[PDB]
């Protein structure tokens, strides 16, 4: 669907899910995220995550 987890740790984004701290609304777009924002889990970039 839109689903993006990442695979360093294993953190299914969820765009339902969001952010809480960051600033992000409960359902935006994985590509209107910031341009700051990484892998809150970790810390990978956007660029470990993988559509499902």
């Amino acid at each position: 669907m839109d689903i993006y987890v990442c695979t360093v740790c294993g953190y299914e984004y969820d765009p339902a899910k969001g952010d809480p701290d960051s600033g992000i609304k409960p359902g935006t777009k994985f590509e209107d995220l910031p341009d700051d924002w990484a892998c809150p889990v970790c810390g990978a970039s956007k660029d470990a995550f993988e559509k499902q």
